[PDB]
């Protein structure tokens, strides 16, 4: 019982896909959607994916509307698809998963998550639908997200926050900090002890510690004397260093939301996607210091303090690999004189 | 209930839509639709028209596809809409009609005929259709075809060939000649005694006539003498003079058929539309002679010669009007010492 | 490397793809590949296919221009895959495989037909390609096709004919008669002994046995004497009857192609790709006579023959499976007082 | 004050622009000029161009409908521009031209040929046109054609061919050899002696010679016995090989249009455009014997004869330039014993 | 290596083109570039310009990501066309300039500026490259920039800010004044004495000086008590009448940006280009007055007083021609009993 014209009623009437009856009127134009309301063409939906414009619309419109986990966490779990779901990549605007299982002809592999194509597959399960979490069990290559306990399961505990319609939020009415489950060629695994990137913004910055509150109020130098850290080279990997044309630094969101407040910047998202790390053209409006790819992480500040703290500060260049959002992040800890120089994501 | 994927679903498995249960997954891209036949994408139409993809899409695979009248009569009797059917113009690629009657949810200005709306258009029935002729009986303004006769009502025996799936033919094994009645402001019209023309093409053209025949074996001089035609110009008119830089005469199809068998030429057709009167821009491969504007009408022979020895030769210049394919086709006639000059399709 | 401007160049210099080093300038502009020509932009490549065009373009370009097997050969006998080429597919201007082996960077999969995510797909491997024997040889799932015998394997002897830049054609200068031979989970199957079709066009119509010329030259009652096929419906399956609004039989090309010379008729190839048999619109310009679906076999005379010959005239209907291009093709067998009455390929 | 709807009028009603007064409605959807015919929409131009459909609607509409030098021609005289025309390229369905002087405000450069932008271009004048022969006179670059004589200047006979609105002739109720004149950089250039080639196609080849017509008629044996062209390698270089399976010489024109009467072949246009030597991709379609780049040249088989016979055959590979079209071609000649093997147009 | 995919390379690893070594599949769709990052595809650049999808891409990726000067300096100084750099114009998102030297295959008009076709054009020259200000001395028109003196030369000093990556800025940790010089026809010209419009917005609105302070912070009868403005209209001028339906004076951006504070209104930006002069469709949310030609100047609050100061007041109408940004503005002085009336660009 598949159709545009129904999938447009939905959209129209629920908001989007809600399995109801009834058919509207639709019209294709380029890569844009519409459909008629009292003798005029009202746009429903605009492709923004490399998929056909009919078919990017019914996973649209099929996306979950539930807290579900950011894609960044499903790319690091190395997720390849959803079982009867659509999580919509709201930074791309467009499905987070090539193929589909039992939700659209166009895009499905297969109906149900048992079919053998989809065996070598890591299969995303949502705990919170009826029978997935036993399709879990019944899978191959799995990754399971669950409300609470499942019998004989050991917990990873995920991220605090979660993503309802492109919206990266902390619940408080609803469940967004879920319990997470793999499983690897039949055999559940055990997922590693990592931190989470808070996924917050430059333009409405929120402080999650009195640390983080500490870093926007005090000075520079109160700041760094209050929470003792001399010479791990905060001055320069978290406040920025703007004295020349290129700019210092500057890899923490925190030290970006910090300069952002004073005084405004232009960063360039050259490749607009959801990453643990993230790659932008920086250009200082007050100075025209800039860099071409300035790698950001959104650490809280206390967990930054913990990992910086944590490290050798003897050899003059080297690797530290860190768990982060359930993947590994390599940095560049160079040194000299035996005190911090910089520290930073890894680039080549 | 209208549905892109069963509409496809149709034409996949019926050639045409047949109002068939069933869905097939569709791809739309660009002004092309698109199914998937063991897992490859495959062309099923693509927009040559001013309408959105899919509504053309559907506008089409709900065509005619029993013998219709050609386009230029339903044009000449001044047929704005047809009664629960598409007739689709093979001749632009497109629909005849810019609106529908109970077809398509986007197109239709109505379900019915009866409806308020349609009263002032003139209306298109088929006396086929069970219940048409009662409608047309109703209706304020239409035109009817019949294939028998109807109660009360007085016929116009129509053209010989009718339109059939684009296949213009004098049927044989199916009726192409119909009773046409016509409907103006509530009163039943009586249409004009008129000629019709033969709408065949250069390459596959066919005598209909025994002077058709003679025309095309004989050569120039003997069939001027044999039909006595001495001072009508048809070494002008019909045969063509190919002479200087500009193309003279040449306004007869059959005179086209005769030259192209002999020697090829170019023919733009600047309007690509159906009508009883044709202009195109020649240009002759051999001499290099051409015209811009060469008016073309496919009349019998007989029906020409008709024509032209019904004229008076007294005038210097002259306007005549014949009725032709229901409508009224001016020509300018030019004599001198009581002879034609020339004679052909007016343009100014 | 792999670039745009390197493909052109290929194109521009040595008509396809090679691996000669060099680039031209390139715009592209809608679906559409130009290169510049002495400062004039000049069209290398339209795109009708769903793939990108700078995808679709490198692919056409990197096309196997050898014989190769036609598309409908390669479709049942379930080929996924090709081994490092491309085979063009004409019939659908677009390439007849979803992805590639070490052909180009965005379609492939792998690298070489031995990576894991191969195995389970039907890999095609030519023989005349150095080690692509071998490799089909170490392959799980796959078809290989050769020119000479391969040790060991009992070959399937192929169809006549192969495609050559989309030419069907009887090599006599070059090879176009393979050897066949299929892998299912690493055991090599028996081919099934099978009909083939004979590929060819209504328009340059090629008879391939003294019966076809005689079928072409003759009368239909005169080839029915001769060849004493009184009881085998010969006038309705073959020859096609023109009596009725639906067109009765006519399901042999030969028919067809009989019909074509004598009188000229529309086919609409509603699905327009390569099969074993092909459904058409079919609307005869004499008679007026159609069939919305005409499903239409190329079978050499001889062979058709030799099928109805071989079948039991006792019930009134029966499924009859045909061999042809190593598929089952179902047909519907209807007799009546021990003579054929219809015979035709079951679609219902 | 020129328009659209002006532009389109002008199509409407003259076939082509002719600067008459008037508006018609227009469409534009995707790279298609509509315009409204009795409340139907009618496809009056598809761009094709790499320039806005609006722009190349304009230059279409104002081509040059007279006949004019081929685009080879005009190419290999280094024409960049013409004066207060526009040269149609119906090869590539383009303007054979960029910039225009006098036309069009969007691709303008001038208003007159004697603005300095205009002094380095080699800009084409018509002698047909009043005032051009002086405005030739004034320029410093420039390419001129007149029908007749001009004062004190020594005119260079051209091709006995030109084209008109697409079409290549001989012109008999118009002239189509033109004189050709050049100056470059402000000096009158003697123009070299040159064979021109003939322009013909495949599928209508036309003689233009006894030579040709015995070429066609008589069988390769006697051919070459009665011209005496015993070691020229004709067998090879003209009728071409088809025995193996790379496609055996057969680089001139007659020799394609004799085997296609007797066996045709598919020839790939994959640089179309006007050129003096052309490079296909042939297949033949009896033999399979096929060449991907086989260059083809149309010279009057005379001509060729005259070639080949002018050659010394002394050495085993040498480079042979020949002024052809006012160009220079380079061939490659083979000789082996003192006859020739090969020759052909040479590319790397 | 100069390809699509190398250039695409360089925009996901350095941020822009760095000739590094390196391809990334690439994917055009309409006018849109992605890449396939983790088997999903990524929107690397949207096209916006007249130019092919491709050629703007690689023309974007090219662009100077140095502080360079506005679009609108290098149009009043009558720049043609960069020497080896893309000066792209980020209120257009383009190009400044049609063409290239030594950038782009398809956009190039030469490798070097020292080529013939470069001599007629201005070309931008950047000093800060190696052998640019020797190039500018060779050439016959030219504009260079300099960070410092260069012998034998005169240089006029610029305005204080420069654009860096589509920042308008006055650097601190790099040089944006910069020394400009001019030459025509070979001969090196004497800039003239200019003001420089401030190149501000109305959202982050910047004071410049103690009056602008003054002016933002003080009530209108105030400022101009303070400044002694009694009979120069700045009432009208700079602070604008919002009485009437029609808009009154308004024509400094400090004005705009003192109301907005307190009232927003819309500007339509019907003309979207850099310019000195800019012309608004305004319309005040408060008041309701508007005006559909709104010609808008950002001088520093000082420098229109100084020119204001410097007219006399004797004459109903007059033309006060002002040089701005290199270019001659002409205003329209309107007085009445020896007081300024309006003060305007004039438009005509």
């Amino acid at each position: 019982a598949m159709s545009l014209e129904n999938v447009a009623f939905n959209v129209v009437n629920k908001g989007h896909f809600d399995g109801q009856q009834g058919e509207v009127p639709v019209s294709i134009i380029n890569n844009t959607v519409y459909t008629k309301v009292d003798g005029v063409d009202v746009e429903l939906f605009e492709n923004k994916t490399t998929l056909p414009v009919n078919v990017a619309f019914e996973l649209w419109a099929k996306r979950n509307i539930k807290p579900v986990p950011e894609v960044k966490i499903l790319n690091n779990l190395g997720v390849d698809i959803a079982a009867n779901t659509v999580i919509w990549d709201y930074k791309r605007d467009a499905p987070a998963h090539i193929s589909t299982i039992g939700v659209c002809s166009m895009t499905d592999i297969a109906k149900k998550p048992t079919e053998t194509i989809c065996a070598p597959l890591t299969v995303f399960f949502d705990g919170r639908v009826d029978g997935q979490v036993d399709l879990f069990r019944n899978a191959r290559n799995g990754v399971l997200i669950t409300e609470g306990s499942v019998k004989g399961l050991q917990p990873s505990v995920g991220p605090k926050q979660a993503s309802l319609n492109g919206v990266t939020l902390i619940g408080e009415a609803v469940k967004t900090q879920f319990n997470y489950y793999k499983k690897v060629d039949g055999v559940v695994q055990q997922l590693p002890e990592t931190y989470f990137t808070q996924s917050r913004n430059l333009q409405e910055f929120k402080p999650r510690s009195q640390m983080e509150i500490d870093f926007l109020e005090l000075a520079m130098d109160e700041f760094i004397e209050r929470y003792k850290l001399e010479g791990y080279a905060f001055e320069h990997i978290v406040y920025g260093d703007f004295s020349h044309s290129q700019l210092g630094g500057l890899h923490l969101l925190i030290g970006l939301a910090k300069r952002f407040k004073e005084s405004p910047f232009e960063l360039e998202d050259f490749i607009p996607m959801d990453s643990t790390v993230k790659n932008y053209f920086i250009t200082d409006a007050q100075t025209g210091s800039s860099k071409c790819v300035c790698s950001v992480i959104d650490l809280l500040l206390d967990d930054f303090v913990e990992i910086i703290k944590s490290q050798d500060l003897s050899v003059v260049s080297k690797v530290v690999k860190v768990t982060i959002d359930y993947t590994e992040i390599s940095f560049m800890l160079w040194c000299k004189d035996g005190h911090v120089e910089t520290f930073y994501p890894k680039l080549q």
